[PDB]
């Protein structure tokens, strides 16, 4: 397991984007699924994912985990997409619009279907739900209302779901970083998507071909969020996951353990990969490496330093 | 002068968008331009601004000033506004886009043009260079680079400028609050651009009317970026401006006074309001109002507080 030789055990998790992917996140080591993208249950059909076949996808994935948690992330799709039952409006920046949280919130009825699927999958295995595109403790509430109404609807039906259920939710936008404390009392756990946290904390379409190079995940700006989003969940209690590209880069896992990320999660075939990092550097290492990282000034420092700390293989 | 009755002092400047705006500006009682707008050089024309139109244009401001300083930010146009002669590329998320420094550093001939008309027109008074849209320390020493060039041209043509010109950023991409630390060591001040800040900071298009509920800019993660730049700024002996529309409004006047902000550019027609509020409110009580507001979790909480705060003053 991912374990420092000093003795700080961390999770390695995979990501997914549909029911087959369960087989390579197991034969690479995955201790859970960090993120089930349910994406490929809207795109390229003619009308909504029923509740059912969602249930049976998200029922699949949790037995063949075996008790591992598979964290669920409710619909993350806006206008930019192309689905003819959705019915877009027209958005001149999309990425900045009524997407993912946004729209199902105004769109109850694609929220509830979705939640009651994950919440009767739960009954199942260790299933967490996450939501995305979180930029205020307000929308947490909201979404957490309207789980309880789903709560109560299968109470109403007699339904079973796990009454313990974990809600975390993406950290992508960069209001929910620098109020990781707030949102920290009414999460259990966050989870950072550094993919689209880099993209609105530099404000960089990373689809641009013109500022491309202007995309950097390994950036200050971002490792000082990503520790900013650790050390709020750890106040509180709670565990801190990345499924962002950054969990599954080897030049971040030491920069990460360093800064206390409870879970790496990440495309199943670079679980090994960082799980070898992880138990041959020591966690006090890591810290000072951490340390050194965070008071950079240019992400050309940070790369070079840590290509030089992988070099040390 | 804007000074607490307990003797904390703040400037009071002027945003501009063209030249005959300054009679009102000084009328108002403007200590300065905190933000002159070059866009009316470049709208609605055939062709680029020649250096001798802006630098007619910045000297007359830089003149009728009279020694206060004026702030000129380089070009801010992204491919959203319609300006055939630039030929913006398509882009799906223009605010996420290719625009503003982004352009400037790859079309160095719009940019060394602006640049020299500034500089010359800093022989004529006090004149401030202030670049948009930087997002990294690497983009603003890219920027700086090009302004030294343009020094050395005008030194060896026999031309003069103010060699102690002052240069500084707009504070609007969430990136560079982050690491204000950092951009501090480089620039001469910062200019924090809440307009842009909010809207990038909580990923909201406030032109987007389905989710323009969510752009507020007097949340807890907006004022907590506002604090960031601030202290980064005073920490390497540096002042911090903001001239976003949050600096004339008369809710955020005490709470921006409380957090320490140097000097309020605003809308000279608000020049007045906040002078009379800065006024009539003591520092240390102004310091002890921001303390709270930041500790709040809702952009309701806060607006709610500071409504009862000027009706008693």
């Amino acid at each position: 397991m991912a374990e420092t030789p000093d003795g700080k055990k961390v999770m390695l998790a995979a990501n997914i984007g549909t029911v087959r992917d369960v087989a390579s996140a197991l034969a690479n080591g995955a201790e859970g699924v960090g993120l089930f993208r349910t994406e490929f249950l809207f795109m390229d059909r003619d009308a909504l994912p029923t509740e059912e076949e969602q249930f049976e996808a998200y029922k699949e994935v949790v037995e063949k985990m075996g008790g591992r948690p598979v964290t669920i992330r409710t619909m993350d799709i806006g206008g930019d997409k192309e689905l003819p039952y959705m019915n877009f409006p027209k958005e001149e920046n999309p990425f900045l619009g009524w997407r993912a949280i946004r729209l199902c919130l105004d769109r109850p009825d694609i929220f509830k279907t979705q939640l009651r699927a994950i919440l009767r999958a739960s009954a199942y295995g260790n299933v967490q739900i996450m939501y995305p595109m979180i930029s205020s403790v307000e929308e947490v509430r909201k979404a957490n209302s309207i789980l309880e109404e789903v709560k109560a609807e299968l109470d109403r039906e007699g339904v079973k779901y796990d009454k313990e259920i974990k809600v975390g939710i993406m950290v992508e936008i960069p209001s929910a970083a620098v109020t990781a404390d707030i949102l920290a009392k009414e999460v259990d756990f966050f989870s950072i998507g550094t993919n689209d946290l880099t993209q609105y904390t530099l404000a960089v379409d990373r689809g641009n071909d013109m500022i491309s190079h202007l995309y950097q995940p390994m950036s200050p700006a971002i490792l000082r969020l990503v520790k900013m989003v650790i050390d709020a969940a750890h106040k509180e209690g709670k565990f801190a996951a990345m499924c962002g590209e950054m969990a599954g880069d080897p030049l971040a896992a030491v920069i990460l353990l360093g800064l206390g990320l409870d879970e790496f999660s990440m495309s199943a075939t670079s679980i090994p990969e960082i799980k070898n990092i992880i138990r041959n550097v020591e966690y006090e290492k890591a810290k000072e490496i951490a340390e050194k990282a965070l008071n950079m000034s240019e992400a050309r420092e940070i790369e070079k330093m840590m290509k030089d700390v992988i070099k040390d293989i």
